[PDB]
């Protein structure tokens, strides 16, 4: 049985219950905390490559508003994100399961843009979400996992003090 895991769930669940915050830039901001996932319960020999995307957690904008983030009221719909594909891809389940898979070079973006960054809408809520794609053989396969403690609203600058403080404090 093929096991998912959030590697530092305790700093992420401080993280959630201030809601988290995400910049997004033209050029594209890279996240912290990190998504690092633990793994077991691969083929070792068998070929896969990771890929994380993002889910619009609701339908609205969200607006900080006498320091409580709060929905607007006009839902619109959400597409579903871009991929970006683990740079350790393809890679043999050993690979995987030897150390947590660490996202640290995915960029959040608010803008369409050459290479690598992933688009997200600003004051958006967001879900991110991976699949384990088994390449290679014949029997193609495709696992996802959400992390809901790892929820954001990605913006353009940080709305909650709190959040600001403790994105430095743990870095
Ligand atoms: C061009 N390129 C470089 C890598 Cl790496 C990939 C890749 O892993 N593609 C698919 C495997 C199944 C999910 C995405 N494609």
């Amino acid at each position: 049985e093929l096991r998912v895991g959030l590697e530092e769930s305790e700093l992420w669940l401080r993280f959630k219950e201030l809601t988290n915050e995400m910049i997004v830039t033209k050029n594209g901001r890279r996240m912290f905390p990190v998504l690092k996932v633990n793994v077991s319960g691969l083929d070792p020999n068998a070929m896969y490559s990771f890929l994380l995307d993002f889910v619009a957690a609701d339908n609205h904008r969200w607006k900080y508003v006498n320091g409580e983030w709060v929905p607007g009221g006009k839902p619109e719909p959400q597409a579903p994100s871009c991929v970006y594909i683990h740079p350790d891809s393809p890679n043999f389940g050993a690979h995987w399961m030897k150390a947590p898979v660490s996202f640290s070079k995915v960029k959040l973006t608010n803008k369409l843009n050459g290479g690598g960054q992933i688009m997200l809408n600003s004051l958006h809520k967001y879900e991110p979400r991976i699949h384990i794609v088994r390449v290679g053989g014949p029997q193609r396969m495709i696992t996802s996992h959400c992390f809901p403690e790892t929820q954001f609203i990605a913006v353009t600058a940080y709305q909650n003090e709190e959040i600001t403080a403790l994105k430095i404090k743990y870095n």
